[PDB]
């Protein structure tokens, strides 16, 4: 697996905004230290109509499910609560 998550800190949670910005809504995460920054853009709307299910793995371990049916507003609405800290975190579609 990712021993130090060097990879982790170079593509992966700049491309974990790729999955959700698609057009319609979107959502955008980053991190300070220990803090959680959650963002959708487009501020409210969803992928489009469509279905998806996702999950934000903490070393392998699924946290949080959001689905790009709940507009990615509402589930940064959720990513404020969730507040997903480290370490290890896998945030991508399943």
């Amino acid at each position: 697996d990712n021993q130090k998550a060097l990879e982790e800190q170079m593509n992966s949670i700049n491309s974990v905004n790729d999955k959700l910005n698609k057009g319609k809504g979107k959502l955008s995460l980053s991190m300070n230290g220990n803090q959680l920054k959650a963002t959708s853009s487009n501020a409210g709307y969803g992928i489009s109509y469509e279905d998806k299910n996702w999950g934000i793995f903490v070393n392998g371990e699924k946290v949080y499910t959001f689905n790009e049916k709940s507009t990615v507003g509402n589930i940064s609405n959720d990513i404020n609560k969730l507040n997903i800290k480290g370490p290890y975190i896998e945030i991508k579609q399943i």
